[PDB]
């Protein structure tokens, strides 16, 4: 499965690497990679938007609609052990990148001194810095899914992780 021109344009430059439009009004991004020091985002001051992050995931409700060109779609905390995702990773230079991801367990792993709440997966070219923010999106029937942004991988690349929403269930580790 190929991700259409509209899907890839959800992908946002924003602070040290990239968000992802969820609908008009919701952004999503990796916490480490949001602009500390700032009055807005996109314009808007901060008493205007219901920011709520969870570990390394941010999300952004924006009061006024921020791309009315969009519908909204489906973001969910992970996807089943075993998914094929996508990682829309769009380079500084324009260049996209999409990295076909086997997805692993969500839980909560150290990663650079912090517990990150997240999904590991394998690479099946890989990511590096200024990356984190790309979506993790994958087909079901017609549409696109979204479920994690980008947030870590290993030194050799083979594995990635992405931040997912907060939430405890049974097939997350817990
Ligand atoms: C996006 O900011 C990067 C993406 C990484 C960089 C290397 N390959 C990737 O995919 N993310 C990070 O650098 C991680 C940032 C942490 C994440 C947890 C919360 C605090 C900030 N760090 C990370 O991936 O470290 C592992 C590492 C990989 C390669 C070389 C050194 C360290």
């Amino acid at each position: 499965h190929m991700a259409p021109p509209t899907l890839w344009s959800r992908v946002t430059k924003f602070g040290s690497g990239w968000g992802f439009w969820v609908s008009p009004t919701v952004f999503i991004t990796t916490t480490h990679v949001v602009p500390t020091g700032v009055k807005e985002f996109f314009g808007e001051p901060l008493s205007s938007i219901a920011i709520h992050q969870a570990g390394e995931f941010t999300q952004f409700r924006f009061s006024k609609k921020m791309r009315p060109d969009l519908t909204g779609m489906v973001l969910e905390e992970g996807c089943p052990e075993g998914t094929v995702c996508s990682v829309l990773i769009k380079r500084d230079s324009g260049e996209l990148l999409p990295l076909a991801v086997r997805m692993g367990a969500i839980a909560s792993m150290r990663i650079q001194g912090r517990l990150v709440h997240g999904q590991s997966g394998m690479l099946l070219l890989g990511t590096i810095p200024g990356d984190c923010g790309a979506p993790y999106v994958h087909k079901r029937g017609n549409d696109w899914v979204v479920c994690g942004v980008h947030a870590a991988a290993t030194k050799s690349g083979n594995t990635v992780v992405c931040a997912v929403q907060a939430g405890e269930g049974e097939t997350a580790l817990e």
